[PDB]
DNA sequence: TTCGACCGGTCGA
DNA sequence: TTCGACCGGTCGA
């Protein structure tokens, strides 16, 4: 599809959208634009549930694109009584974690593994019972991982936590937040994982809007990729961004970028989890 | 005085500026305003040098107070071509750190002291002559400080690096950024010294616009202020909103956080340099 | 509640 | 230049 934007001040771009139609766009946009400014819903239900929506009636579409270009610039313009940009940044983040937790859960149910969203306190909870406490920050974890039998600190129901997702929209500086935590976390023996949708695109007039992400190539190796590649700061990265390169076959440090599309069953992150908590 | 704000959508507000004449207010208007479309000018030297100017004309105002509710605001309004609020992220950060070097580097220099704000590949070079560019990340010190006669790699006129700033007009969660890096550099006896502005006020409906900063009470330490007074994650934190309250006499870590005004001669800032230097 | 983390357009060397 | 770091309104538990 040809997407036509406007960005004000006759900046006039457009951005192609593969393997979207104009018909799946205008069904993801009569789901999601309801959504955006209703009563008593929070935004971040709001976007995650719409991209897991439209990653199922696209999915061959760059799960970062429909991210980034549908969602995001649809959300910036219907957004209402409160800045956009900035409502944006509050509620995306917490979206994908919405959408990772809602997509993943299902699947690997069955296995006994156990994705939860961690908000504010929950966050400290998580921490607590992993035992990083002492040397992590009280919010340093965004999707904490359990399982049936396993895991440290069980609850009632025999849940113990193996590890934790530090989630991503997208990476920036940002990213050098999550590394000591999670070096930790890896120090502990607990799973750490770093799920991105990696988005990232130049607007104009200096940038054509191709969400590229940041993570470059593996030939030549970026400080940004070398945090998986090099460092092995978490125990893998998963990039929902199709246009990501994936890890070569080997990494000095053992630790690989993974990459795929958002919707399905089970996938590389699925079997990882699988693999990981046998 | 009292400084009314409107917020666009029919909303009208108003904040305290203590210790700011309606006539003083307007003279930095009328020097800063100019500078913020001013071809050839970068907007962090306009931003940075507005700063310096503001603070002179008020010396007893909060200068967090003059940097968040007056060039802020009027920069935000008066900006033209490129989007106000994420060009003000990208220009008024490197602006805090010109405004340091130009603001104490005079004063500096009596006692054998440089700032220099380190700005792209610089910042590789300086952390090389550090000697910890192997341990840190490629790009996190933001202004090095350098002695006559100490320090190490001194240069052709013996200067050479005794530690660095790591500057923030704002900590949020990414003060988080700098403190891997903070750690190593003061495990080779080099200062680390965190700067701020300390700037955060709450806007309406929820907020009364009061520019309060993170920091906190020492009564009730918050992660934030345990960042210095318990972990000693830096050498020492200034802050130059004088709402921030400063450590107690004595702190678990031993580093305190210490306020001041950013206008003047000597302060608590040149003689900490100069205790900790010489 | 009170106060935390969420993210991207920007603009340089 | 190529791709990095800069920061604050938001909105929840």
């Amino acid at each position: 599809m040809r997407l036509d934007l406007d960005f004000g001040r006759g900046l006039v771009a457009h951005v192609m959208l593969d393997n979207v139609s104009e018909e799946q766009y205008q069904q993801i946009s009569d789901y999601f634009v309801p959504l955006v400014n209703k009563p008593k819903l929070k935004s971040r239900d709001a976007i995650g549930q719409a991209f897991v929506m439209a990653t199922e009636v696209c999915p061959d579409a760059n799960p970062s694109d429909l991210w980034h270009h549908v969602l995001y610039r649809i959300y910036i313009r219907e957004k209402i009584g409160t800045d956009p940009s900035q409502s944006w940044v509050r509620t995306s983040g917490e979206a994908f974690e919405v959408a990772l937790v809602e997509r993943y859960n299902p699947v690997l149910a069955r296995h006994g593994i156990r994705l939860t969203a961690l908000f504010k306190g929950q966050k400290g909870l998580a921490l607590t019972r992993m035992g990083v406490a002492d040397r992590v920050g009280s919010r340093k974890v965004d999707v904490m991982i359990e399982k049936q039998g396993g895991g440290r600190s069980p609850d009632a129901e025999g849940f113990g936590v193996v590890g934790g997702i530090h989630a991503k929209v997208s990476l920036a500086e940002r990213v050098s937040d999550d590394i000591p935590a999670s070096r930790i976390m890896m120090g502990e023996g607990l799973l750490s994982v770093l799920s991105t949708l990696d988005v990232k695109s130049f607007p104009p007039p200096h940038g054509d809007l191709v969400n590229r992400g940041e993570l470059g190539t593996p030939d030549r190796p970026s400080d940004k990729r070398n945090y998986i590649e090099g460092h092995g700061d978490f125990s893998a990265c998963f990039s929902y961004n199709l246009r990501t390169s994936p890890s070569n076959a080997t990494t000095p440090s053992g630790r690989h970028i993974y990459v795929s599309g958002f919707s399905g069953q089970d996938d590389e992150f699925t079997d990882y989890l699988v693999a990981q908590l046998a």
